[PDB]
């Protein structure tokens, strides 16, 4: 399971995969969540940007890295 209780997700994105950013929740605009972690319940009427990962925008999921977020998140994998 994609659960990562007690630590950061750190799941590396692949080309073509969805990445989730939130204007208000994200510390900065490099702060991202993977599909397994992003919980819509955390972001009702938030300005959520879901992009498709390309060759350029390569990185990792920030779920569970509390320094990357302004609000406490509730991992979707944990459900
Ligand atoms: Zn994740
Ligand atoms: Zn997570
Ligand atoms: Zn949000």
């Amino acid at each position: 399971v994609h659960k990562h209780t007690g630590r950061n997700c750190g799941r590396k994105f692949k080309i073509g995969e969805p990445l989730y950013r939130c204007h208000e929740c994200g510390c900065d605009d490099t702060c991202v969540l993977c599909i397994h972690c992003f919980n819509p319940k955390d972001h009702v009427n938030h300005h959520v940007c879901t992009d498709i990962c390309t060759e350029f925008t390569s990185g990792i999921c920030d779920c569970g890295d509390e320094e990357a977020w302004n609000s406490p998140l509730h991992c979707k994998a944990e459900e």
